[PDB]
């Protein structure tokens, strides 16, 4: 074909052979889910404003731009692989951990950073979280998914990127310890509750990768797939610290996966046969239940026998990954925001009966609360409007108050300090912004401009 042939002249010295990737990131069908041919197009011929990419339109004219975006898009004859060997081969440990002093470098409090993710030119910034003011900012993997995690201290953070890197950092050293590639397509990973593994969850290949969490050496490959053999991309890996296990989603076959690692590195699943594919799981507070979306609402199943216990059909497919617990009128409540409808559900949980549908102005993503807080701070962040963090009123279920940090823009995301004294919102734009409110008062505290910042992370409340 003719795009292979261009490929090979234009593109891989950077994107790699295979386009697996480089110097430029991974360019399989996989990786550009997110980017429409049109775009890659647009990419190709212009480039991309202010990174290593430039424009070609001036060295192939539109058959050759065509031809390129067919190749890219194109499910590869075989599908690529990534071995055992491959994954221990990519193992780089810039600053051992035996090599570190165990002591933060820094005067700040190590159980009040933040972790925020400038997803606009693929950086990170350590903030201290009682000056909200960078202590180190270092270039990351490029397009980091799933939100980083901790271990059980607080003094490590895990990152998954998209084309597969895993990236372990010492917070207290400002230093990366080790980066492997353990896929070529990864979806997020999960830190076990004793700190001793990462289960690093791909969707290509079609498997788990488990790791030593203190050098990310390779500890076992597991392919996902079902009881009958069918191979299986996972949706995501989560813990479950009271149970000391792993829970994993599975995207194309009907089991969902539990992997206890009280006894020992977490290698055989203990398989729950699931009536429709179920995935974006959320727990219950005391991890006996777990709440799905089936390809079909939502599903209560219990994690003991895998029985399904209640079904929640709510408008929308609700993103339940998202959704929290807070204990309204001494119960237990869930709400969660929805992916296509503009409502936030709130479920009772003694008897999984909705308890109130709080209509918005669109569909949100994320919802986040604390103790110290008597909202829940949500978005319309996938709405035609969507500038605008609402708080719902843990008590009464409405929309008590609204905060529009950037009128116009993108606004999402809510973390808090430890303590819940502040509380800091993603303006997600390339002119946007970090904007600390103060929780009660609602005011504008301070604001730190970045470009296209998306999470961020507070080591106390990640780790309480
Ligand atoms: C190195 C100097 C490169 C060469 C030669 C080519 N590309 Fe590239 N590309 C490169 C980088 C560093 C990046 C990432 C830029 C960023 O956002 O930080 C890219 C990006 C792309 C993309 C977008 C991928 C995405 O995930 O959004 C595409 C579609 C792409 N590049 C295609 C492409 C083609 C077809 C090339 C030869 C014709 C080519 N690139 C050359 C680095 C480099």
């Amino acid at each position: 074909a003719p795009g292979e042939a261009l490929y090979r002249q234009h593109c891989q010295a950077c994107h790699g052979a295979g386009r697996l990737g480089g110097s430029g990131p991974t360019l399989l069908p996989e990786s550009l889910s997110r980017l429409k041919p049109a775009q890659a197009r647009e990419v190709i011929l212009h480039g991309r404003p202010a990174t290593q990419m430039a424009g070609f339109a001036g060295q192939l004219d539109d058959a050759a731009a065509d031809a390129l975006v067919a190749y890219l898009y194109q499910a590869p004859p075989r599908e690529p692989q990534w071995s055992a060997e491959d994954i221990r081969a990519s193992q780089v440990q810039p600053h051992p951990l035996a090599t570190l002093p165990s002591r933060p470098r820094f005067e700040a409090d190590p159980l009040n950073l933040f972790v925020v993710v400038e997803s606009g030119d693929h950086h990170v910034t350590i903030l201290d979280g009682d000056r909200f003011e960078p202590i180190a900012r270092f270039p990351s993997r490029y397009a980091l998914h799933g939100g980083p995690k901790f271990s059980p201290d607080g003094r490590l953070v895990y990152f998954a990127s998209r084309d597969g890197w895993v990236t372990l950092y010492d917070l207290y050293n400002l230093k990366v310890v080790a980066e492997v590639r353990a896929g070529l397509n990864t979806r997020n990973l999960a830190v076990s509750d004793d700190g001793r593994w990462v289960l690093v969850g791909n969707y290509l290949p079609g498997n788990l990768v488990l790791l030593d969490a203190r050098d990310l050496s390779l500890v076992q490959v597991i392919p996902a797939a079902d009881a009958q053999g069918q191979a299986s991309r996972v949706s995501a890996v989560y813990t479950a610290p009271p149970r000391h296990s792993f829970v994993v989603a599975l995207k194309d076959v009907h089991e969902l996966w539990e992997l206890p690692y009280a006894n020992g590195k977490p290698v055989a699943p203990k398989r729950l046969a699931v009536a429709d594919y179920l995935d974006d799981f959320s727990f219950s507070p005391d991890y006996r239940y777990l709440l799905g979306s089936s390809r079909q609402g939502g599903e209560v199943i219990e994690l003991d026998s895998g029985a399904r216990v209640a079904s929640i059909p709510l408008s929308g497919m609700p993103h339940l990954g998202s959704g929290i617990y807070w204990k309204r009128d001494g119960r237990w409540v869930f709400a969660t925001p929805n992916i296509s409808r503009g409502v936030i559900s709130v479920i009772d949980l003694q008897n999984w009966k909705p308890l109130k549908e709080i209509v918005t102005d669109g569909p949100g993503f994320f919802m986040r609360s604390h103790a110290d807080s008597p909202y829940a701070w949500t978005d319309t962040f996938l709405g035609k409007k969507h500038d605008e963090i609402l708080l719902i009123d843990k008590q009464t279920l409405e929309i008590a108050h609204r905060l529009r940090p950037s009128p116009g823009k993108v606004a999402g995301h809510v973390e808090f300090t430890r303590d819940g004294r502040y509380a800091l919102l993603s303006v997600w734009d390339r002119d946007g912004a970090l904007v600390v409110y103060d929780a009660h008062s609602l005011e504008e505290v301070k604001r730190l401009p970045m470009n296209k910042p998306s999470g961020k992370y507070n080591v106390g409340n990640k780790i309480g």
